[PDB]
């Protein structure tokens, strides 16, 4: 769920995820998909469409285990839904904190944003 | 301070700073120095060895500024006892993270860990 990515964006970023994060770009925190405004919300369309490949467990709502274990995101293995769910958690904090270098608040959501169609997963 | 310990130790263990080593050993989180136990106990030991060393600064109580970048506590400048702080108090979360592998609830505290001398810092 996103108790744990959540839990993980803080863990890669130190920045609170539904702050940072909540409503960033097209792809971050709201719901569905756009073209990325930049890295960050960029790294939440690569998230989404990640999450858009599993269909046996519910991404959202789903709970699943990881450990922090030397400062690294490790998925506790188990179901290729949850396993697979976890990793697209893994990864998108990951690449949220490797994108900090260009965390634009200038992207957090006013309502609307103005979003492109998201290119195709 | 103890706060920003205390949040170094979660974020670099990801444990309760409090619950898992507000009493454990001969040196975590209690008062003075003792025969390190076992690693976490040493960790504990070193740090306390390391506040030694800081007199021109209050390590318990006094605050300093680091940063959660690249997931590494940055020690952030303030003054050299400061720095110095951060760093003890950085050097003992990473320690504390690095040896939770033989970390054991056994020194609790309960115990009161049957404390030896510690040898000179």
């Amino acid at each position: 769920s996103l108790v744990e990515l959540g839990k993980m964006i803080l863990q890669e970023t130190g920045k609170n995820p539904a702050k940072s994060y909540g409503a960033y770009g097209c792809n971050c925190g709201v719901l569905g998909r756009g073209k990325p405004k930049d890295a960050t919300d960029r790294c939440c369309y690569v998230h989404k469409c990640c999450y858009k490949k599993l269909t046996n467990c519910d991404p959202k709502k789903d709970r699943y285990s990881y450990d922090w274990k030397n400062k690294t995101i490790v998925c506790g293995e188990e179901n290729p839904c949850l396993k697979q769910l976890c990793e697209c958690d893994k990864a998108v904090a990951i690449c949220l904190r490797e994108n900090k270098g260009t965390y634009n608040k200038k992207r957090d959501v006013y309502l609307k944003p103005f979003c492109d169609k998201g290119r195709d997963c």
